[PDB]
């Protein structure tokens, strides 16, 4: 939809099929700090944004923003390090073009990543959160990925989102967890987005815990809505980098330039769980 | 309000009365699958978007999108059959187009049918809620048709909207099923406006139903909103084509490539509604 | 951010700064009907913003809209009397451009006045409730000032919310008006902005009452946003001049053409309780 034309995904997606070897069946995007698991891939091919065709660069940091197809525990995948997000000022048509083009490549599942505060109190800085399911703020007013006249190559006009978070997925991401001996346990969840830069004041915390929300975001949602609108698998995790505060007595005051949590014990942590969900992923050969 | 200048309202309408013998007092605009309202009109003179001066085409949908000029019991109509959505991709600028020039061709009173989901337990697919109220989402974040410098020709700069739904039509609206006989009451409520095309998810179905929305729907506000600034007099209806999803057992999945509910039970049901009502419409004349 | 870049602002600045000789410490911001606060300035040296290099004109009303920078009560001043709100049509980087400029002239406290409408019920038109927080509505669909490529020149990428107003000004505020032997006290709330040139209707009302707002307005978030972006100290408030309508049984209709409230009682009781805040700024210089 919009800016971007069929032929345009198909070209990029094209163009990248004729660049690499790799058919990559799993696309996993990295959230915020989470963006080393692209090192533990094998038979890694690194393509920065840049050099590809229609792809969105990445704003003025020039210090990451590649999509690296490789290898992971046995699944083939592609995984896009740096995301794009509405803040950096794209329209979600930019934001989600590489969404489209994952389909156009093959990919049948896509992982989405991402680094949330945390609304519920259960929750603590550290703590992963699946997601269970979203509520997209932005789409309400208008921001939809999906806003414009609707390619019936891709989907529907109306796709339905009750059923976005595969229920599959999310069954085998608990259960491998325990078969890890974790001791904290996998959080279930809500992800809300809210799109613009500045963090949460304590009156909108509130307004989200009231919602229904668990961790609030700016990523993640438009991605998910349009994979879902071309049928694509989804499975998507949260790591709580930091409780959003809900007091007036605050002291403290949310920091991103404190990108620390997700490098910290979740660098692993989380990248390990990773990889032993891809074994996790039904291959599109199966069969018994 | 932006895009468009007053001439251009006055010449649509202008070219449009000088094109058409009927002089409408109320505009009845058609929500999803509700369109076969302008089969009942008499003395109907059909025009298609396209053929009017300023006046928005329909997208892609080349299988209607038609402003029909007509007689519905003693009054005289124009329809609007095929709204245009946010979703769509139109400015609200666009969308609420008709409303101002159904203004500057006389027409007093709009009345906006819709097809909505429901959230609301009581409410049972194929029910019609009057509209009591509306929450404009989208207006929060400032999708408002209204915005944009305002033409004292129409109307304020800061209209006032806790009155939209016209007091009088909507007590003759219950009256009026009553002397019907119909058994299953009218509803009344209020709707939400969602914009997005996609369809709701649980966590956001919940938000909705916690704000205090009875139905959502993806249109009417815009219109309901430039209607009541201009002064006309609104009333309009929502179909319950669907109960929307508030459990996570869901099973069902929203679908509106199942446009089922509003030409099934609907069709008649309501159109006949609209017809007594157009009795119930004061004429400009009354006076006893 | 957006439309304007780092140079716009610095010549803005600097040919204000070579085009009078008060160099501004505190700039305050005047919502509606409050702009005579302009008149008790001394040493007065006015600017209509039109004459200003970069800065955005006022739409239509030429009734108004000048920056007049002075002194008030011991303090410098730079006072913009006629703010500039997103229903007038302007992109959120143009109604908060003056508030960066504000910074590059020396400013380091922003006091910002509005209109709001009452959503708390113990409030009473005339009251001037404190902010001590807000809730971005506009925010959480993208309506950021912040959107687009963050200059570090400024602040920050992600810069937080959860202090924007700041908690000493606010102790000042409330002891001061104590010392002034008011009887009916100041306020202290919560303000949303809501965008739209419309006002709420009923249920929008009630869904603002639940989310947690004390009064609901449709500006000062922006400025207040950005202003905490580059580090300025905020302090702001709110006179309630209106109860916004919680009920059906409504009877009154919101109106703006009624900025009596404002004009009225507040006029002075407002203006000031500002002056003598001045003497509570403390002094870029002060030490003891
Ligand atoms: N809105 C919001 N985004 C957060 C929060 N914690 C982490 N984030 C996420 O990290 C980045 C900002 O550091 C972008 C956003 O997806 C939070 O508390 N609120
Ligand atoms: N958002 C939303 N729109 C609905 C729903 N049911 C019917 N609708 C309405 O029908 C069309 C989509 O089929 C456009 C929208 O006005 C619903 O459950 N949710
Ligand atoms: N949304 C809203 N704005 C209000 C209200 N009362 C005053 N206002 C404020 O005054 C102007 C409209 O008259 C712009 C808005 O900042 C109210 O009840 N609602």
């Amino acid at each position: 939809e919009n800016g971007y034309t069929y032929e345009d995904y198909k070209n990029t997606a094209e163009w990248l099929l004729s660049h690499t070897k790799h058919r990559p069946q799993v696309a996993i995007i990295c959230g915020s700090g989470l963006g080393g698991l692209t090192d533990k891939l094998t038979q890694a091919q690194i393509f920065d944004y840049s050099e590809i065709p229609n792809f969105p660069r990445s704003t003025v940091p020039g210090h990451a923003g590649r999509l690296v197809f490789g290898f992971l525990n046995g699944r083939a995948c592609v995984m896009m390090q740096g995301r794009f997000h509405m803040y950096e000022g794209y329209p979600l048509w930019k934001v989600t073009f590489p969404v489209r083009v994952f389909h156009l490549l093959g990919v049948d599942t896509l992982v989405v990543t991402n680094a949330a505060g945390g609304l519920n109190p259960k929750f603590e800085v550290g703590d992963i959160m699946l997601i269970r399911d979203h509520i997209n703020l932005p789409g309400f007013s208008g921001q939809n990925p999906l806003r414009g006249p609707n390619d019936e190559r891709f989907g529907d006009r109306f796709p339905a989102m009750s059923d976005a978070y595969d229920r599959t997925m999310r069954q085998r991401a608990l259960s491998t967890w325990k078969q890890m001996g974790e001791q904290r346990e996998l959080q279930e969840g809500t992800y809300v987005m809210v799109a613009g830069p500045s963090f949460e004041t304590v009156a909108e915390c509130r307004v989200l815990q009231k919602l229904g929300a668990d961790a609030v975001g700016m990523s993640t949602v438009p991605e998910v809505i349009v994979a879902r609108h071309c049928g694509l698998r989804v499975f998507g995790f949260s790591l709580i980098t930091n409780k959003v505060i809900m007091d007036y007595e605050s002291l403290e005051k949310a920091n991103h330039e404190e990108v620390l949590a997700a490098g910290k014990q979740a660098a692993q942590k989380l990248e390990q769980f990773v990889s032993i969900l891809m074994a996790s992923i039904p291959l599109p050969d199966k069969a018994s």
